[PDB]
């Protein structure tokens, strides 16, 4: 079944029937007017953004440095060999004239953490860029600015069918392909039940903290996150 879309809910409503439960929600109305809807094209990335060294994963992903230019030259418009992803990057703190196209949203107000520890992540990557299916340690607000996204999403009360690394350094990561299971390895993820949606821009997904997600990119597409308690 699909994530639930709520129009500009109240910050009670949205308390009491999704943060304190703990179930995903896509929020309208409220990043739609941010400036970055209308702003943030590559011509507008390349100029503000384009001379900055930024963090890129290559996909077995491996993990190298470059200029947001060159980013966009390699693995954006010139038919990319391999997939890059400007992924999980602090780029609000490294651009703060960037930082002045978004804001913080106001539901974050009813975490317990302060408004200064809230980590700002950037996801800039073409089309067919995929996560592995994997949860993290606090809330999350995910922002679709450009671009559509499919996300599949496991409640915590799942990891059973999920078959998490064995490791400690992957054990919030699942080792099933989402979209192509090894059901002979992995039989019980079969039935186990999730939510999916297609996430599209000036749309808000909230991703309660621990929820498994997967994350592929359906376009050329850019996020933000917000990490948030
Ligand atoms: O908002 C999030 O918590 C979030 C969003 C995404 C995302 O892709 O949008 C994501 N993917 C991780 C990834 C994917 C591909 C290569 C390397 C890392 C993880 N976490
Ligand atoms: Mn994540």
């Amino acid at each position: 079944s699909t994530v639930p879309r709520l129009h500009r809910p109240s910050l009670q409503h949205f308390r009491e029937q999704f943060l304190v439960p703990g179930r995903p929600v896509i929020l309208k109305g409220v990043a739609d007017h941010w400036p970055c809807m209308q702003k943030w094209s590559l011509e507008y990335i390349q100029e503000i953004a384009g001379c900055r060294t930024v963090p890129v994963e290559v996909g077995e992903w491996s993990q190298t440095l470059m200029t947001v230019n060159e980013f966009i030259s390699k693995y954006i418009v010139n038919e990319p060999r391999d997939v890059g992803y400007l992924a999980q990057h602090q780029l609000f703190d490294q651009i703060p004239e960037l930082k002045q196209d978004i804001s913080i949203p106001d539901y974050c107000s009813l975490g317990d953490g302060e408004e200064e520890e809230i980590t700002i992540n950037a996801w800039f990557g073409p089309q067919g860029t995929i996560s592995p299916l994997h949860q993290d340690p606090q809330q999350n607000f995910l922002v679709q600015v450009m671009g559509r996204k499919y996300i599949r999403l496991y409640s915590p009360q799942e990891s059973g069918a999920l078959y998490p690394h064995d490791t400690h350094l992957l054990h919030n990561t699942s080792q099933v392909d989402v979209e192509n299971p090894d059901l002979e390895k992995f039989p019980k993820f079969a039935k186990a039940p999730f939510l999916s949606c297609i996430l599209s821009p000036g749309e808000i997904l909230f991703i309660p903290v621990k929820y498994w997600h997967y994350v592929r990119a359906l376009d050329l597409s850019f996020s933000v996150s917000f990490w948030w308690s």
